[PDB]
């Protein structure tokens, strides 16, 4: 995982559960709590792992609770780095382009690897998302999607269709509901 | 053709000629006249250029210029469906940056297959358009440059300077003139 | 060179130093003074440099802060061509699109060939930036980003940490540093 969306992990977990709950499970795994972490330096996913579940144990709090979240509050802080991915879209254009959004990012930021997202209309109000990784962060999946709704003020409701470990890869497919047509033609 | 697009060319067809027009045409071809139609089916290409003639045949009006008033009309629809490929773009920009566009709803829209539009700078203040597509529809390319023109304000003078159907692929060369540069300082 | 941007660049050098200079250095190399230059028609590299070479002779100015300034002008002009590759960036937005950027304008722009420009994060509150190309026109690299900065209304610092010629290919690369995070929380 590369330092900047982790730097912005351990910021989240502040403001969210506190700063000594935040100090102690840096501790956990040899950080000083105050380390500094560049943007592209690469940050082992198990040390990653290893902070967000002492968080949990310190807080009672399921770390799945917990990596939603963190998906709720970071699509406000991905609307600042990048707002012109955000400007003029509707939710479901954001979601339906997120795919070739996360491929312009590692473009961008050496050695970063966001999932797959392949996003489908399978309804006149719907559409289908499938997560595809080999890091299974399905939480975190849908707190971002979550966040997306709040930061659109579009209303879904969303329902996991699909789950599955397939060589290597972690699959999660949802079925998402809007309150009006994807396409809608109008007067 | 997706039908997404063929919904849409449904409900167009409904508010410029009518209901029972639309309904009747529809039987025609066997289909319920009130077909429920999803964003990825795949509808036959014929079964839809005989629902446009027969709305051609009731009307009376010829259906190279059905296509060209659908095409008007659809441009304000696709503005609706994704906003963010019109927001803060000139029209030439728009027209320009059409073949790209394209490219990229076909990754989100499995199995379009939208026209290529080979778009170039050829003048000071004109652009060469070129459609290029195993489909022929003509009219409904030039409706849909007209009705970007009414979208954007910008108003233009269109000749076709080219018409053929070179190899599998139709192709139809217009010259767009701007009241600006393209390229101004 | 396409016609496209050497058309502008004339037109800059006349904003700047006049009819005359201009003229000379045009009729230097062979061309009519008010030749018309076609977006799409290929302008050899050379004969530029010649055009350049007599507006610096006649001007007095060093050929390599003509360029600079001709950089810090144009960006204004390429925000009235695209406004979109503008609209809502910031400009550490601005500066790490470029690359697709000028990529996606070769799609739209017959036989361009603009410089590889790839940028890279490399600490809180600055980015590196390598100017890459066949060509070497530094002083242009460098006004084109000055000249974003003053568009943008964000200031920079910008530090030159290498540059070199290998096997035909120009390298430059900077370290431009914001007042404000590139990855800012909250
Ligand atoms: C402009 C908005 C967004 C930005 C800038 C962004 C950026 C990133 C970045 C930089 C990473 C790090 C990858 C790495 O370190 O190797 C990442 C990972 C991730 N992104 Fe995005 N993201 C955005 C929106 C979304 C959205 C809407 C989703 C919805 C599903 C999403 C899903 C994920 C997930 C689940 C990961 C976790 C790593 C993994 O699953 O393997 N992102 N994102
Ligand atoms: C954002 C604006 C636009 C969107 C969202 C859009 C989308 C689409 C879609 C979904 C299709 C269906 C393809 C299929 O079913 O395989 C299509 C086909 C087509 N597009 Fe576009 N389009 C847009 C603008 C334009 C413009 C400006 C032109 C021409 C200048 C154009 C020319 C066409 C034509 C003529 C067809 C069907 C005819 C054929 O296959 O030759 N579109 N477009
Ligand atoms: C949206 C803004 C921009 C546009 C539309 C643009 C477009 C172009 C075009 C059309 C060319 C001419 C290619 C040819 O004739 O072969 C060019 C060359 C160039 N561009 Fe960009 N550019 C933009 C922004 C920038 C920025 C921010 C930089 C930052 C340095 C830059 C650096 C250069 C340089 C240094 C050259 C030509 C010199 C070389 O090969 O080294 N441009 N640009």
């Amino acid at each position: 995982m590369k330092g900047t969306i982790v730097g912005t992990w351990i910021k989240t977990l502040r403001d969210l559960y506190g700063n000594d709950v935040v100090d102690e499970s840096l501790k956990s795994v040899g950080w000083e709590p105050d380390r500094v972490i560049t943007p592209l330096e690469d940050i082992d996913d198990d040390e990653v792992r290893r902070i967000f579940a002492k968080v949990s144990e310190k807080t009672g709090k399921n770390v799945n609770e917990i990596w939603r979240e963190v998906g709720r509050q970071n699509i406000k802080t991905f609307s600042e780095w990048f707002p012109s991915y955000f400007a003029g879209r509707r939710l479901v254009n954001f979601l339906m382009m997120m795919d070739e959004v996360h491929l312009q990012l590692t473009k961008m930021i050496k050695g970063a690897t966001p999932p797959r997202l392949i996003a489908k209309p399978v309804a006149k109000d719907a559409i289908e998302m499938e997560y595809v990784s080999k890091r299974k962060m399905y939480d975190y999946f849908l707190g971002l999607i979550e966040g997306s709704s709040k930061f659109f003020k579009e209303e879904i409701s969303v329902e996991e269709v699909e789950r599955g470990e397939k060589d290597g890869f972690s699959r999660l497919k949802v079925r998402i509901k809007f309150k009006n047509p994807v396409f809608e033609y109008k007067k």
